[PDB]
């Protein structure tokens, strides 16, 4: 019998952090008790900035973690926050589909393997006030979770600040962030209607989140053990799209029953946004290589 330790990085709240769960239940009803995965949630065990490192040193045998996590490291991470891109689930799925093996092979060169993908649902705008344009948010303290979102902040006139999940409600309570761009289940997760107002449903990305094991660990169970995982990874990104699909508009009434205000998103926002959308992938393509290219055909093929 083989005991793995593994990191989720959402509290237990959280639909993601309960998809992991149910996988590594899976995976011990699977392997008949072979394989037992016990899982750490909320990040009390590694940050997101931290889950790779952890993953490839054996701090943990397998992790959860925001997908763009890697993208100041490796481009073809951060293709899921690129705005408007692929802003519907059809798209981010079709994306994913691109992205997935160029990832899995990216990761395998440096000692992991891609067990299985997940989308968080699409990111809207929270703020104290109404927003209509991005002037609104000039030299706003707007809170950024990964490379990406930091770069996209800058360009929006707006003062990033990296702030990871677990710490967004201090971070507002002492001022430290005004604004923020995450999904309704961050919002509901961590009842972000005590602390913010207006709700933008912008879809500006979908980022993806996934499960990540240590190749040597991986390599080291039985080979039957070793399918029973990838196969309980299969039926996870399955149920994943599912849930992300099926409690969006859910996550997004508990917003508004709690009082915040939703709104659509605003037209002139969604034409800055656009035109931030269009720089952010010229910038990408020019630090991505030919695999950047041959992911962006895939995808727009
Ligand atoms: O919807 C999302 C994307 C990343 C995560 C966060 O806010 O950090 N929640």
């Amino acid at each position: 019998a083989t005991s793995w330790t593994m990191t989720a990085e959402q509290p237990d709240a959280n639909y993601l952090t309960q998809n992991a769960r149910q996988f590594a239940d899976e995976v011990k009803a699977a392997t008949a008790g072979a394989l037992e995965i016990k899982v750490q949630s909320n990040s009390t065990l590694l940050k997101r900035p931290e889950v790779k490192r952890g993953v490839q040193q054996g701090v943990v045998q397998i992790g959860e973690v925001l997908v763009s996590a890697l993208g100041n490291e490796d481009p073809l991470f951060e293709i899921d926050s690129v705005p408007f891109l692929a802003s519907s689930f059809n798209e981010s799925e079709k994306l994913w589909k691109a992205t997935r093996p160029l990832l899995a092979q990216r990761l395998d060169k440096q000692g992991i393997v891609l067990v299985y993908g997940s989308p968080w649902p699409p990111q809207g705008i929270y703020t104290k006030k109404p927003v209509a344009a991005l002037a609104d948010l000039k030299g706003t303290r707007f809170r950024a979770y990964s490379a990406s979102t930091s770069h996209m902040a800058a360009l929006m006139g707006a003062v990033p600040t990296t702030v990871q999940t677990p710490e967004v409600p201090q971070a507002f309570s002492t001022g430290v962030i005004d604004a923020m761009l995450t999904s309704p289940a961050t919002g509901v997760d961590s009842q972000a209607w005590d602390y913010v107002k207006y709700y933008y449903d912008a879809q500006a990305f979908i980022p993806q989140s996934f499960v990540i094991a240590n190749k040597r660990a991986f390599q080291r169970l039985p080979a039957e053990v070793r399918q029973a995982v990838l196969d309980a990874g299969a039926k996870a990104e399955i149920r994943g799209w599912q849930t992300a699909r099926a409690k969006t508009r859910e996550l997004t009434d508990t917003l508004a029953r709690n009082g915040m205000s939703v709104e659509p998103l605003p037209p002139q926002l969604a034409k800055e946004l656009q035109a931030i959308g269009a720089t952010m992938v010229s910038d990408w393509s020019k630090k991505a290589g030919a695999d950047g290219q041959q992911l962006l055909d895939a995808y727009r093929k």
